[PDB]
């Protein structure tokens, strides 16, 4: 019932499902989600389609079999970054062999993915898993992640452990940094440049907050370490400021863009109780005048703990170590309902590049890798 | 021969000659120059006409009278600021008097100060006078200063004192700060903010540079005095800052907008030394990234020799004391040459405001006033 690998790829990159902020070019992912939801119907899996609030029409999808707590998830997006058409030299949605390559948008990041998941159940009996299976595909990962946040805020499922598809060269990892944005804002009070002290100076009052930001960043790097990451320590980041209209009038407003990325380890809450406790002195000093507002919604830093069953499961089957990277995933919200590894076939080389491709050689490896993973957490 | 006051009074109004940075609003000042020129070529002044270089077509104008050494220099501009489209609720070109108040554009700043001296100069002998009379008329002082600029550059006139109309209240004017405008610029080094030793931030940088200017700030309040002056040191302001792209991305550059007002004495060049030399930490550590533009025409600071003849007798002529102020005129280019003060009709509430006017009761004074020193600085 379930066609060959190379045919449930190809119908897979043959489905646009690009996502973007810009109206124009976001593409809902109904086609993508009903091509899985269909296939896992036929593998003899429940199926639920979710419409994700607050998207241009995008889904989730929640494949489910067994009952009872625990199981597996496999987790990954069903979206794809926009393509360059100048600088693509195949059709984007044409999926192609070449030189052990198999090139098409979403190959490595992250279609690939599902292929293989169904590929790798294609014979299984999900009557005799003793533990339940999960297969959760998300909307808008390369955006909002508003799918995978959407899913952690309201499912009422928790497996034993996750694995996300993410392209690793299947390196399993196990850790990364979150990202909180904000926006410091400050109110002057206008006046003519011809006697500066009768206002308030919103720049002299921001060049007193980043003094203490900047305090602030030097603590991040002096008392917080995680010797895995490339830059050991959480970064603070001055991104942008703007403020007041001319040269001769007292700057009556200023503002400032900044970016914080915590260690796994250290919360959101307290994150922002380190930058609330740096600014207190100025916003004390003047009453109303500073607010900190979020930018941008903010993502909590990731781990799995390094010994977990999860952990030494994946290391065994793979020879491999466990990796941290430099960059934000699904992860840490499917960590909120277990422990989650990000592993998956394919580079972040060519994820997000023009000529995207999956190497071959990661065919044989990834099917035996699920299928050894859904036989040690499900049999 | 020449019309009455209101006649000179009402073409000087009805002549448009707005001044704008924006060449489309930008008009000429030809018009206005040719109705001065052909009322004192009528009483006999030697007139010459001067295109100003660099302006849109705009003309300065000095009326002769006499020569010798010495003499008297009225000074005043033929431009006007814009008309508010919204706000004026009569039109700017036609002067109306209402409430003893004669409403117009330029009314109070300061086509008035013209009509007075024409005004005046109908009852005078000009073949009797000791010493030279000169009347100047400046193009765009409201944008460049370029007129009294290029007066000042070029003229080889030497005139024993000068009176500029600017509106005073009748008061005299004896001194102003200066107005310097900076952008101090940063040039710093992008990347991603997964890693930000990777870059130099321009906005970290440009707080190392505010630092050395609040100190500067700090040293002008303290170091350096004038009593005269309602903020009796010279200030300084930052008015506008901008840099960077993006929260995730390190800042490449930042930019801050400021200003100083300088006390009279203190030159351009010791200034802009002060401000080199409180940035040199900044600029010394991070060689090639820190540079100073002007925005605006730097303008020097200005004052009379308190005990200049010109002072004493125009208090006396007044039965008032020299005030200083805190905003600029071409006073300080006009200084290069002789003593000089301010000194006009109408008052800087009306100056660049909807419905300028100037009250009838500064008629008869001005035109007393203007009379009163050609009489003393001409026939002695
Ligand atoms: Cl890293
Ligand atoms: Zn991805
Ligand atoms: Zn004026």
């Amino acid at each position: 019932k379930l066609p060959p690998f190379i045919e449930i790829y190809r119908a897979l990159i043959a489905t646009p499902s690009i996502s973007a902020t810009e109206e124009a070019l976001d593409q809902s992912n109904a086609d993508l989600i009903t091509l899985l939801a269909d296939w896992f119907k036929d593998l003899g899996f429940n199926v639920e389609v979710q419409p994700v609030p607050g998207t241009r029409n995008k889904f989730n999808m929640l494949a489910s079999t067994g009952q009872g707590a625990g199981g597996l998830l496999l987790a990954g997006h069903t979206d794809t970054v926009p393509f360059d058409d100048g600088r693509w030299t195949r059709d984007p949605f044409t999926l192609t062999e070449h030189d052990g390559k198999l090139y098409g948008l979403g190959t490595a990041d992250m279609k690939g993915f599902f292929a293989f998941i169904l590929d790798a159940l294609r014979d299984v009996d999900v009557t005799k898993l003793k533990k339940p299976l999960y297969i959760l595909a998300t909307a808008d990962e390369e955006t909002s992640m508003a799918g995978a946040r959407y899913f952690a805020e309201t499912t009422a499922l928790r497996p034993d452990c996750a694995i996300i598809g993410e392209p690793t060269s299947l390196q399993p990892v196990r850790a990364h940094k979150g990202h909180i944005s904000n926006a410091i804002r400050i109110q002057g009070q206008s006046g003519h440049s011809s006697d500066p002290a009768r206002g308030v100076n919103a720049i002299e009052l921001m060049h007193d907050a980043i003094g203490h930001i900047l305090q602030l960043r030097d603590n991040l790097k002096e008392r917080y370490h995680y010797e895995a990451f490339t830059v050991p320590y959480p970064t603070l980041n001055l991104g942008h400021i703007h403020g007041g209209d001319a040269s001769n009038r007292i700057c009556a407003w200023c503002e400032l863009h900044m970016d914080i990325r915590p260690l796994p380890g250290m919360t959101l809450n307290e994150l922002n109780g380190l930058l609330n406790d740096a600014l207190a002195p100025v916003s004390e000093r003047w009453p109303g005048r500073l607010t900190v507002d979020e930018l941008h919604p903010p993502i909590p830093g990731y781990e799995c703990p390094p010994n977990h069953q999860l952990v030494e499961v994946v290391e065994k089957l793979l020879g491999a170590k466990t990796e941290v990277v430099n960059y934000c995933t699904e992860a840490p919200f499917i960590q909120t309902l277990c422990p989650t590894l990000v592993l998956g076939p394919g580079s972040i080389n060519q994820a997000h590049q023009p000529d995207e491709y999956l190497e071959t050689r990661f065919i044989k490896p990834t099917r035996e890798l699920i299928t050894q993973v859904i036989h040690h957490f499900c049999w």
